[PDB]
């Protein structure tokens, strides 16, 4: 019944763990508990579920030693489930010291991780869906070596089921893939989509699904050429944009109005639920895909490092968006960008594309409630099971 949650010290991760905190909580009277340090548990300080403060030791950062703190946390709660993060790394080692089942949570795609998994499990290699990754390759770091410890150790500490941002509408070919390679139960929990006057007051005076936003930026990276390029590739589109930046640059007084252009935070899940927009411009993050597809706007995939890459290709094999075609020295270019936004957006040939965003919309919006539902009585099962154990 009780629950409790460590998600790792960051932003990126707070947001799911928060969000599933208030879908468990709200359904079979879960007790819930939440551990995270109190700077990043002000930050959601809104709308059932409880918080715990942690406090570090003075003398990538001290969370590896917060062992013994986290430690008499559990003694004190002793919950009946622990729902960890990626890197604690000793979130389930004391778990499993106080006898306690830990449960993973993957707040990413599930064909990124296949990957790794599939690359770790099987050194004889191959895949099975191979239209994503293929052989014939060659490539090497001792960064990227712990980060793919840390992915292998915390997909086997999981106990029997792992749960996964994600849902079956998208990748339930690799969602199954990623069962059989771990031995464990993969159950989705969907997407956890959260939730100044300017922006609706000039959304609401456009029409139907004429608005593209762009938002590559995502607190990444994003230079001034870049910029440029990007702000052409708009510019020579014809149509119009709502495009958040991070921070010459061009010219905004004289093509405004038919775009928009803001410093900082958006309002990403209120412009992508408004029923004047149908594209999304985005950096091909996990979490910006889960947001867009629920609203069904269709993705413009500008991705550039990590697993967005892998995101973006998805997206564009279940044909909800499309990528842009890197020039000869592998970069975005204003024509690159234009071509797969007049082609997605206004097109008659992208409606497909148009139309499928739209059919896996309605989809997430049916099958809703019930995949968290699953969850929480699959959880209950995992408590009953270990009490049966003795
Ligand atoms: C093993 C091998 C042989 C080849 C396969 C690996 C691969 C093809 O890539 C190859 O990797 C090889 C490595 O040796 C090299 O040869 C070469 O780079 C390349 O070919 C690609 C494909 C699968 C891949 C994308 C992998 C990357 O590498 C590592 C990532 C990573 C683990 C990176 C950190 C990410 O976490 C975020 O980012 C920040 C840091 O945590 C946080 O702040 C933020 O919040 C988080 O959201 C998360 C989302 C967790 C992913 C999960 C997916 C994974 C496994």
């Amino acid at each position: 019944i009780s629950i409790a949650l460590l998600p790792f010290l960051a932003h990126g991760h707070i947001s799911p763990f928060f969000e599933l905190a208030k879908q468990l909580a709200k359904r079979n009277c879960n007790v819930f508990l939440c551990s995270t340090p109190i700077n990043l548990s002000s930050i959601k300080d809104k709308d059932a579920s409880i918080k715990l403060v942690e406090l570090h030791l003075p003398s990538r950062n001290a969370f590896e030693t917060a062992g013994p703190t986290f430690s008499e946390i559990l003694k004190t709660l002793n919950p009946d489930l622990l729902i960890y993060d990626f890197n604690p790394s000793w979130a389930p080692e004391i778990a499993s010291s106080h006898n306690i089942p830990a449960v993973y949570f993957l707040t990413t795609a599930a064909a990124s991780s296949s990957i790794g998994l599939h690359a770790f499990k099987n050194p004889g290699e191959k895949y099975p869906f191979p239209d994503f990754y293929d052989n014939s390759n060659i490539i090497p770091s001792a960064d990227n070596m712990k980060l793919l410890h840390d992915f292998i150790a915390c997909f086997e500490r999981s106990c029997d089921i792992i749960l996964i941002k994600s849902f079956r509408e998208l990748e339930g070919k690799y969602i199954d893939l990623l069962s059989t390679l771990s031995d464990k139960t993969l159950v989705p929990v969907g997407p956890l989509v959260q939730d100044t006057e300017q922006i609706i007051n000039w959304l609401d005076k456009r029409a139907e699904s004429t608005v593209v936003f762009v938002c590559f930026g995502s607190e990444y990276f994003l230079s001034n050429e870049e910029l440029e390029e990007v702000a052409i590739g708009l510019e020579i589109s014809t149509v119009n944009f709502i495009w958040a930046v991070r921070l010459p640059e061009g010219f905004v007084q004289r093509v405004g109005d038919r775009g928009l252009v803001v410093e900082g935070w958006a309002p990403q899940a209120r412009i992508l639920g408004h029923s004047s927009t149908g594209g999304f411009v985005s950096h091909c993050g996990w979490s910006s895909i889960a947001e867009s597809m629920k609203f069904g706007v269709p993705v413009i995939a500008m991705a550039r490092h990590l697993d967005q890459p892998l995101n973006g290709k998805l997206a564009a094999e279940v044909g909800v968006g499309m990528e842009v075609v890197r020039d000869e020295n592998g970069k975005y270019k204003r024509e690159g960008i234009a071509e797969v936004i007049r082609k997605v957006v206004v097109e008659k040939s992208g409606e497909v594309i148009r139309r499928k965003a739209r059919e896996l919309s309605e989809k997430m919006k049916e099958k809703g409630e019930q995949e968290i539902d699953r969850a929480v009585e699959e959880l209950v099962q995992i408590c009953k099971k270990k009490k049966d154990e003795q």
